[PDB]
């Protein structure tokens, strides 16, 4: 059954990929080559062109992503050659450096060897390559609560966090054949962070907020033509609301709205004053301003939605069906001010794509 | 087939209704009475208790409505006795007066005779009993564009609007056996309106905005136990975002955000300044403040979501499944600041309920 699944997914992907690449005449010989290889080995190996276009197709098919206009300019780094933990570490360090690009962020993906028989070659524990630790003990909350379980797991492995609100988690990953993951501290010279200030309100710096420059999702599986790349971290640049309306605002994240209300000089006493809404707007203005001031790439939700409209137009003009998840595409502030809110989207799953996978901790 | 549908819907409704009313022992005799009546007449007539509880169940089952905590206090007016257009008009006038209640709004529904064989007895053309006209001619937009088609239809019937931005449409409805609907001008003494001012910004009155006090949906069908009440206007009170984030803000409605930005003294030049978001917040604060200042009922979206949380808790505690439409329940500003955004809802249709029906104009 498993080989049949592979072959069926392979046929569909190669035909579509080669069609898009104007290589339709080569489909038949490639398909034969693949079928023999599956028969003889139980799997097949993508060409570099297939891997690159496959990762791009996967982004294009990601229903929850508003940033898809730029799918075809993804920078794909082929690291299927890695065999050691030092090579994985250096490849992750390199991804951070080249994606960051001194603040002019390059959307990038680094692709490690795929699963063989469901057996992972490299298993990354981090949710993002750069993220803050979280602690909870005796009523005391420190840092990012979303990171509490991973932080606890790291501290089982001999790591110890300083317990500031912004401790950088180490990289943590496991190699096939090892019982435990290894961890490596991130070189601070690689990690750009942005202090949050406000364009008009000088007191906003009293909150001492900051966030990291580049969000690099490292716990999703890339699936391309039946091949499962469980380790394939990728990044774009932030849309401001991710930081200002969620990471810093959610009650189960940094929960800063009451403190924001106080520094911008408004009462946080009555629902009818809409103080949470006003605080959200000012915090989100501050996030956009601060990233821009430091020369780190970011996009606001209005510009992002306009770009997504162009993605919709491009899909239709190219004759491709559009898929999307309305509930994730609408931004968490002023959604009705974007065109997304006022139309609907087919939430069907098309492959290649990025998928959730079970955590190895928890 | 049609009688069978009726009987099946009747069985399900009476059992559930009588169960809720602690009248379970009476279900069998009532069901027999109904079955004979369907056989002999092709239909059946609800008791006043059934009609009242049915309309309440229908509200409770309305997936898109955040205001459902108060379903059991709906004021149900039984007007199945009306036979003339003067009686319908006076009943609609009365609904406005008693629902308005000098500003302390009473959630109310007036129920007219139901369809007989799909044949309507009374056909209401208005979308809401109180709404503003809209005009579009030679590049000139006046009033509410959502009302353009109904306004044009009214002006076919001898009505003429003054062409202010806030012309009250007349009541317009058709009686069984008449080819054309009739129209009646609304007595202004019945219609409460609220001028929009801002708590801190004196210039906000320069926009000369206003809105009407009571939203009274008059074009939906109430279905109860297989009986189709196509004419059954109902109202609650406004949630502020309906007015400030949509009616006055949508580009295809009153489109006031640029003017709002100007009176609150901010530039409307750069997406990254989040001027639309800031304008939305101030306009929404102004709407809440103005309704409160005038003593007209209104609820903010935070309080409304908290009430909806209690509705969820009440449903579970009563052993009823909860249904809801996430895409309509989330408010259009700061949705991620409400609990609704962070959970999911089963969007299944349960009856009794309120349904869309085809417009008689357009
Ligand atoms: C270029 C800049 C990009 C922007 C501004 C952007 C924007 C976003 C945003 C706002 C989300 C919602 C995430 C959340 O709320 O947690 C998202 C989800 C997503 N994006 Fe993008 N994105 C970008 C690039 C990329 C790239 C390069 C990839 C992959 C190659 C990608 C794949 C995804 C996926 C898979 C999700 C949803 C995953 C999930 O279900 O949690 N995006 N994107
Ligand atoms: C008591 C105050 C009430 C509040 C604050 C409230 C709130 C809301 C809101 C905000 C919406 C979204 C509508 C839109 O965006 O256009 C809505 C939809 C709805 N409400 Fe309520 N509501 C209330 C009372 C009622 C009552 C009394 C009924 C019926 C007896 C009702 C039935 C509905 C229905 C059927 C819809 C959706 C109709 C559609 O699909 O367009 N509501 N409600
Ligand atoms: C938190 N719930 C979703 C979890 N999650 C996530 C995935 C993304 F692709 C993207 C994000 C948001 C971060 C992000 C990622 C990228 C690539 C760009 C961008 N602007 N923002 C989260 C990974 C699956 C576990
Ligand atoms: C505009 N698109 C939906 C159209 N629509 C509508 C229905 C409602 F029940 C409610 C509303 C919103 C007005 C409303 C109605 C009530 C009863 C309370 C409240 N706070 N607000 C609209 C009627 C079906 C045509
Ligand atoms: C396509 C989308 O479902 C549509 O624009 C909805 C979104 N959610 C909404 N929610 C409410 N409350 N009212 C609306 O009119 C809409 N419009
Ligand atoms: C239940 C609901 O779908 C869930 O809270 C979603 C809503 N939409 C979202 N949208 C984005 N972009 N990110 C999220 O984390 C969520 N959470
Ligand atoms: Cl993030
Ligand atoms: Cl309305």
């Amino acid at each position: 059954e498993e080989k049949e699944i592979l072959w069926n997914e392979a046929k569909a992907f190669i035909a579509a990929c080669y069609q898009e690449l104007g290589k339709a005449a080569e489909v038949k010989d490639r398909l034969a080559d693949i079928k023999s290889e599956i028969d003889l080995t139980g799997s097949y190996v993508h060409t570099k062109e297939e891997l690159e276009h496959g990762a791009k197709m996967a982004w294009r098919n990601s229903n929850r992503c508003i940033g898809r206009l730029f799918w075809n300019s993804l920078n794909v780094i082929d690291r299927r050659d890695v065999r050691t933990k030092e090579e994985v570490r250096d490849a992750l360090f390199h991804h951070i450096e080249t994606a960051t690009n001194n603040g002019k962020i390059r959307p990038t993906i680094t692709i490690f060897p795929p699963e063989e028989k469901g057996e992972k070659q490299v298993e990354i524990w981090n949710h993002q390559l750069i993220r803050y630790a979280g602690y909870e003990s005796d009523g005391e909350r420190i840092g990012d609560p979303a990171s509490c379980s991973l932080t606890a797991a790291c501290e089982e492995l001999g790591w110890r966090g300083e317990r500031t609100d912004f401790d950088l988690l180490p990289l943590i990953f496991r190699m096939k054949g090892d019982e435990q993951p290894v961890w490596y501290e991130l070189p601070r010279s690689l990690v750009i962070e942005v202090p949050i200030t406000h364009p008009d309100i000088e007191a906003f710096s009293d909150l001492e907020l900051k966030w990291y420059g580049v969000p690099i999702i490292s716990d999703m599986k890339l699936e391309v033509g039946g091949i499962h790349y469980n380790a394939a971290p990728f990044n774009g640049w932030y849309m401001g609301t991710e930081i200002g309306a969620r990471n810093l605002a959610d009650e189960k994240r940094y929960d800063k709205l009451k403190k924001v209300a106080s520094v911008i000089g408004i009462a946080a006493d009555y629902n009818t004053d809409l103080w949470k809404d006003q605080a959200l707007v000012e915090l989100n203005k501050a996030v956009l301003h601060s990233y821009k001031k430091q020369g780190v790439s970011i996009v606001d939700h209005h510009t992002a939605a306009s770009q997504f409209k162009r993605f919709e137009e491009q899909a239709e003009e190219a004759g491709r069906k559009l898929t999307g998840d309305w509930t994730w595409l609408i931004p968490p502030i002023s959604p009705a001010a974007t065109h997304i809110f006022h139309r609907s989207y087919d939430n069907s799953i098309v492959k290649p794509n990025y998928f959730y996978q079970d955590k190895p901790y928890e």
